[PDB]
């Protein structure tokens, strides 16, 4: 029993980072088998970041003008090339310590623990959503950039992240590990807002249902709705429409606990409603959005306790 | 910027972690030097949980009963102890991936990363803090005893807690890593209560702290109280008492932030007292009491291992 933010152990992303310094910029890169990812705006200077050109600055450097240092031992980079907003850095070693790994592009609602580094070295692990609006609320310090996030279900770390920017705000934006941003963000500095943020519904069914399994049915009630009556009023509190594709997905869940995914929408409409009156939800006050239905099952019980 | 709840990096624990089986029993060990470390109610049945006599079930125990396999590689038990509630179970090689570590038990309030195992494999990581009624709020399924927290500074790994039990209200206990429990339980499997639990008034105000730093800054106000009338009001809130020590470790904090620490005690008074009247501070609703003053400082200053 028990309900954490849970990340995942992140000893085999700790074995791929990397400092990488062009300039006077340095920042993490991630060394997988003889390359070297890491975000392309290390090769700005000072009067580059708010429009730079970034194949101009590139076709400036040589292979010796990028750094990379990996613990206490200098890689020699032996060619490089930008894809969209990464730089691949080809080294003369491959790293012994390469986990196996694919590259993931993930949708808004989506989760990840991301690891904070700093100089090549981790600071600490948590766990991200990805927002609806393409931003992430993580914390990051001057020099994270190029940090990743990441999931590891089974042995395979899926690499989903690299980190660019904070915005105004004070959330943050970045790429996946193909140099893509996600949402309608660019790597320079110009005036960039994230747009408004609703509420990850799916989530919040699903944090529901792990506080049944894990034993908690005070605000269930007789009620069942409609997927466009609940649309309807869930729309009206900046929560994101639930479609029949979440509604399958939450069908596991349904199933362990016997709660109809329509019946935990009327709870949920009636917790909008009404608040939590003093009581709490897996130690929270506030509806949580952060967990997906396959997080849910990854730390819930198979077993309701009924 | 940003503040999330943050554990450390768990490389350096997963290359300790093993499976030990004793009987139908599998749980984990941690693997340091030549030793491998788990619960001792791995050599426990059924007929033995309700009053086991410890002392007596392990004199028929032979190394070859007990099974430890790192990863794909079986480990030779060559020698077979106790220690309080650990079980130490030497083993015919040192483990190469052991970091510099020691063991060290945490005081209530403090916190630290669990790596959440099962059958000898790292499944998740997570930060945990001892409640001052000596148990952690912890997320462990069957087959997670043996499971491990810890703090690392620079190079060294501080472990502090080894998994044991499950609390009817759902909350765990454990025992640091020379097997004495923290708490007033034993390892036996009966229900046993948790004391009624406090609220640890020393790290909700650094995470008031967290939350000017990070901008969130509403709840700031003219007044300022002292320690003894703050601790009245504390008395009547369930909170910890705060001492003058408590006040001291606050100054690197309150340094960085330049608010006085018994002004930001006159702000925790006014959110006792009135509540939050609908707001939030760093996205929470309710005070949090699981960020340290050093975990704030660790986070908003980069710190790496």
């Amino acid at each position: 029993s028990g309900f954490r933010k849970m990340a995942f152990p992140s000893g085999k992303v700790e074995g791929c980072m990397v400092q990488v310094t062009c300039g006077t910029t340095t920042l993490n890169g991630l060394w997988l088998d003889d390359v070297v990812y890491c975000p392309r705006h290390v090769i700005c200077t000072s009067e580059d970041m708010l429009n730079p050109n970034y194949e101009d600055l590139l076709i400036r450097k040589s292979n010796h003008n990028f750094l990379v240092q990996a613990g206490n031992v200098q890689l020699r980079v032996i060619g490089h090339s930008m894809q969209n907003c990464v730089l691949k850095l080809k080294v003369d070693t491959a790293n012994p310590k390469t986990p196996k790994y694919k590259f993931v592009r993930i949708q808004p609602g989506q989760t990840f623990s991301v690891l904070a580094c700093y100089n090549g070295s981790p600071s600490g692990v948590y766990q991200c959503a990805m927002r609806p609006n393409f931003t992430i609320k993580g914390s990051f310090l001057n020099g994270s950039c190029g940090s990743v996030g990441f999931n590891i279900d089974y042995d395979c770390v899926s690499f989903c992240y690299m980190h660019h920017m904070e915005l105004p705000t004070g959330v943050h934006a970045g790429t996946d590990l193909e140099g893509n941003f996600y949402g309608p963000f660019v790597d320079r500095q110009t005036a960039q807002a994230a747009g408004t943020d609703t509420t990850i519904t799916v989530n919040v069914l699903a944090w529901l249902y792990a506080a049944v399994i894990n034993g908690d049915r005070w605000f269930l009630n007789r009620f069942t709705t409609t997927l466009n009556d609940f649309n309807l009023v869930a729309m009206k509190y900046n929560y994101e429409p639930l479609t029949q594709d979440h509604v399958d997905i939450l069908g596991p869940l349904s199933a362990q606990t016997g709660i109809a995914v329509l019946d935990m929408c009327a709870s949920l409409k009636e917790l909008l409603q009404n608040g939590m009156n003093g009581r709490t939800i897996l130690g929270s006050a506030l509806l949580e959005d952060e967990f997906t239905p396959f997080d849910v099952v990854r730390q819930c019980s198979g077993v309701t306790f009924q």
